């Protein structure tokens, strides 16, 4: 009518994953038995983009933002993995620590099974809190621990009374 | 493996208007659909969708902390250890579990310590992340695991994929 | 071109009957063994209207015009039953009696069922033929008998020489 | 359960034009397939198309008798009690089945009665209807059941859904 | 309403006609039941019931099961009737 158009995306959703049958038989209808699949084709009707791993696709490290992102609701944390699905990938936050653990199969030969590992760990009592800080990996590994660096605030952190202890769970501040 | 997309928030925005598909297409450039523009229910093309206001229109109560982003259900997994003070509770997150320690002494002796403990927990990677759930507590012991819920149970198995960012990390039901 | 639109019935064939996957299976393509189901999906292509409870879905009532609709070709008396599907729905026409049956399962319990039922029941020998009054159901149970008043015209009808038999047999004629 | 659809019946009267599609375009707006206009063939959306001229060409050999409609074929079958007067047939239709009840006495005796009777039936649930299908006779007891014929299957069971208002009660082959 | 109480099964039929019209008479009915020979009685449950159309059936409650089947054997002599669970 006024004219305007963005074309340059419409290759994603035909190959956003490698395309197998059993992706799009996941997000296509409704989970009964005898809802069928329609799995992938040049026939399906959309291709859509929808799907978790594949708006993480041109996120690729999902920006990649390390810090600053600081004192408020989203302090922000980036644990790279350089090269990795999200099924090697394993995260886990607990009290002062927040890690990432990356485990793939390089190469498989004979009797003989190549392992890979990626262990980016922290220590960061005043920063992490596994009560509001939470954890979000991009389709390339990396993973970014985001929210307020602030509701237990004590040591472990764990001195976590933050409903009815106010003045010392707060003499520890956004800091 | 599990059949699984968040269908209605995903039709939901696109409908509040005089055309339940003018909300793509003036989304995408504006009527030039021999160009590409997309029909929408069932010719569909890429979630590219960047002119903000599509993102924020289908949830402004998940607050734009972020973007794209397109949004989410919100709940809560209550981890009620009914004893103690927040002290002896500790917390860990995890992937597809959530648990909790509840770890207590009633009382010392002349001849040593009287442990009482509580290991609250559970294996939900539909319904608990790492990530899109925060958490909280009451003063009885009692941790709660809140906010905008999972909604992924994807194919390859390790989904925490949403940075602030809900979508596409909104691709499932709760379950 | 010149610049026209109707666009608020798109709604209707994403879920004109609850949408079981059941449903499109049996009005996509052709009844052999390869012909798969197209089931129902945010990726079929139409969402197509064709199928018969779906147009009588905005007819609802199918006007539940009951009379005045008199002399001509198509007399018509509607039957209602006020909230029923159809198969809960049951129609008979014999001689000079119309009845439809209705009957549901309300609830069901512990060793208990609950049927309701709806017996609206005519007599109408001047008024109903069997051999050309003709009877239509709508989805929400309403069943209008429509037609013409007139082929047989006796008192059972049933003097039905209406071929050969002409002075007597119209001596009773459209009343 | 039956796979069934009308898909030449439905594509016949978008085709006999400069163009197969915009006997869809015309009848539900003009060129304006952004604010929603279809593209037909295997791209469809709601049989709005209420511009009356759509569901009358296709057949006004079905005469226009009532409103959408879009039409159907025509057939007869045959309750031919080869025997007696139309006096002595009786006929009852009926949901699934259609029935015929030949009840004459031959001869009277001092001592009674010689009965002579036929009953002459079909359960065709596809092919007659208590409907579509009106009825008709010849004197020597023959009744013929005929007109615009059933032509649906569905899944649900109870079908007798056309106030002469042939679609979408068409939705079956003849089976 | 009307009601029917008879060994294993109890049950009621609500008979109304909601309309009379120049053509005929609009029924609405309702067949409502339920069988368990454990739980009631053409016996020590007697019945009430409310304006609504309720019908209930209420009292010293059936608790018999027996190997023999029609057990209806309380004369408000309420055991040896009363050998079994609710079931």
């Amino acid at each position: 009518m006024d004219i305007a158009i963005h074309h340059p995306w419409i290759r994603r959703p035909f190959f956003p994953f490698h395309s197998p049958s059993r992706l799009f038989d996941q997000f296509f209808g409704e989970h009964l038995l005898e809802s069928d699949l329609f799995p992938t084709s040049t026939s399906l009707s959309p291709f859509y983009l929808r799907p978790p791993s594949f708006l993480r696709a041109p996120s690729w490290f999902d920006t990649g933002l390390s810090e600053m992102r600081l004192e408020k609701d989203r302090f922000s944390v980036n644990l790279d993995v350089k090269h990795f699905s999200p099924e090697e990938l394993k995260v886990k936050v607990l009290g002062d620590v927040i890690e990432v653990h990356g485990k793939h199969e390089e190469r498989q030969d004979e009797h003989g099974f190549i392992s890979r590992e990626f262990h980016r760990k922290y220590r960061i009592p005043a920063d992490v809190d596994p009560l509001t800080i939470t954890s979000s990996l991009s389709s390339d590994g990396v993973l970014t621990v985001n929210g307020p660096r602030k509701q237990v605030s004590g040591p472990e952190r764990t001195i976590p009374i933050t409903r009815e202890e106010k003045p010392a769970v707060t003499a520890a501040p956004k800091k």
